């Protein structure tokens, strides 16, 4: 069975970093575009980042440009999201997703071929 499993999330202080990891298993993924979505309760799910397979094109939501970096490792069947300078507005469930069609990311996404179950990221501040 095909699975995308996110890890590396959880709690982090504002200004901190996390590196999400998506372990993709059960089929060949090197010809899939991979991406990250996020959704906070009461808000729509949005595409945060994506990367093509057939070219090195990447997409980032405006709110994360310069802060988040998507990359992948085909040998490890993993996709990463380096998330820096985190703010409370980054708090959400982050989902890994795979799609044959890179044009299905980003600001008006299509449906993905596979979805991870998601992992919680919580960015808190303290004053």
């Amino acid at each position: 069975q095909v699975q995308l499993v996110e890890s590396g999330g959880g709690l982090v202080q504002a200004g901190g970093s996390l590196r999400l990891s998506c372990a993709a298993s059960g089929r060949t993924f090197s010809s899939y575009a991979m991406g990250w979505f996020r959704q906070a309760p009461g808000k729509e799910r949005e595409c945060v980042a994506a990367m093509d397979w057939s070219t090195s094109a990447t997409y980032y939501a405006d709110s994360v440009k310069g802060r988040f970096t998507i990359s992948r490792d085909n040998a490890k069947n993993t996709v990463y999201l380096q998330m820096n300078s985190l703010k409370p507005e980054d708090t959400a469930v982050y989902y890994c997703a795979a799609d044959l069609d890179y044009s299905d990311y980003g600001p008006f996404p299509g449906d993905m071929d596979y979805w991870g179950k998601g992992t919680q990221v919580t960015v808190s501040s303290h004053h």
